[PDB]
């Protein structure tokens, strides 16, 4: 009823949306992995009379439910999607999206990693993002490659109309004491990559993590702290 949704308020197999700003929503779903249940976020950005989707809802059935929830709550077509790294919480559901007419995109680095590891593969390559600090425009957002962090390919997304920074899994929520799933991370470079984000988006008003609650700019410094402390 207005609070940011968690696993306790999303009925089994469903997706919830949360209005972040005018024309900007997050999507929240839950999934099980290695015997534990986790929430995960994505983004929806209005693109005229179409919608740009950032990240799947972590699984085929969750992503079908995402499309149905968008039709119920917003009622504009999702025409394009960008996946911000190669893991299943970002690309699992791409096959559903593609069969629903959504054009799916990711960096070439994400596409190679997804293919190599057996995850679903976005159709279209996003060039111009291969060096840290690179940025490109994509409809109503800017895509930014900060450098290796949670994964080597992780991208962040900025909505300039609303000063919304979607950090994806390179950014952790304030309540996290842990650096999350670090299996494919670069803990040594992660602080430097976060510093690049902080430098590039100093006017961000909302910062959304890949999992958990949005907040303000403090999520960036908090992430650097928890990553350094994990490494320690
Ligand atoms: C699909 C994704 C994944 C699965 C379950 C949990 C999380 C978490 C996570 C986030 N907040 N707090 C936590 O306790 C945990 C994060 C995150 O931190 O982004 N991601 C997760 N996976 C799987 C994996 C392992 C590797 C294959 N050997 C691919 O790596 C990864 O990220
Ligand atoms: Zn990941
Ligand atoms: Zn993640």
């Amino acid at each position: 009823s207005g609070e940011y949704p968690t696993v306790n308020e999303i009925p089994v197999g469903e997706v919830r949306l949360y209005q972040i700003a005018d024309g900007v929503w997050s999507h929240i779903a839950t999934q099980s992995f290695d015997g534990a249940v986790y929430p995960s976020n994505g983004l929806i950005v209005r693109d005229g009379d179409e919608l740009l989707l950032i990240d799947t809802a972590w699984g085929a059935k969750n992503t079908a439910a995402l499309l149905a929830e968008i039709e119920k709550q917003i009622g504009l077509p999702v025409t394009r999607a960008v996946s911000t790294h190669f893991h299943d919480d970002r690309v699992g559901g791409v096959d559903v999206l593609r069969a629903a007419g959504v054009a799916t995109y990711a960096s070439p680095s994400t596409r190679r990693l997804a293919e190599a590891e057996g995850n679903e593969i976005p159709t279209h390559s996003l060039e111009g993002l291969s060096s840290s600090g690179d940025a490109v425009r994509f409809g109503p957002v800017e895509l930014f490659y900060p450098g290796a962090a949670h994964s080597t390919d992780n991208l962040v997304v900025y909505v300039p109309s609303a000063n919304v920074l979607y950090g994806g899994c390179a950014v952790h929520e304030l309540s996290s004491t842990s650096a999350g799933n670090v299996a494919d991370a670069d803990l040594a470079e992660w602080p430097t990559s976060v510093e690049r984000i902080q430098k590039h988006y100093p006017e961000a008003e909302v910062v959304i993590p890949g999992h958990g609650l949005p907040g303000g700019l403090d999520l960036l410094q908090h992430t650097a702290n928890v990553v350094k402390a994990h490494k320690n």
